RNA sequence: AAGUGUUUAAGGGCGCAUGGUGGAUGCCUUGGCACUGGGAGCCGAUGAAGGACGUAGGAGGCUGCGAUAAGCCUCGGGG
């Protein structure tokens, strides 16, 4: 849900928090999913690519 | 009285009319075969060729990808 962009003004531990706080939201919705009562689907795939997106950008960060 | 003499179809044959089965024939084609002209003529410890297992919101196969998993970023195209 967050541009590639703006992720270019978070510093190393606040991208890092930024991660965590998104798989921490991955693993409720995957639970939730399991047990049936998550109705919205594309929410799983929104949040996997805002992982992969983080990490992009401190690899990024790391090699230039 | 003597004599003569049609009609049987359990079933079978042949001809026709009507169907079934079967998948030939005709007419085709997301496939091939033989070449022509170019390109590129190597890939691999910066881990190859090729695979295993996984991966989509729902079971499998083919394809794509690899725990960043039908994808992630940047630059162009286009709509
Ligand atoms: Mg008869
Ligand atoms: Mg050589
Ligand atoms: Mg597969
Ligand atoms: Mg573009």
């Amino acid at each position: 849900g967050t541009t590639p962009g703006e992720l270019r003004e978070l510093t190393d531990d606040e991208l890092k928090d930024k991660l965590r706080e998104s798989k921490e939201e991955l693993f409720n919705l995957r639970f939730q999913m399991a047990t049936g009562q998550l109705s919205n689907n594309r929410r799983l795939r929104t949040v996997r690519q805002e992982i992969a997106r983080v990490y992009t950008v401190l690899r990024e960060r790391e090699l230039g």
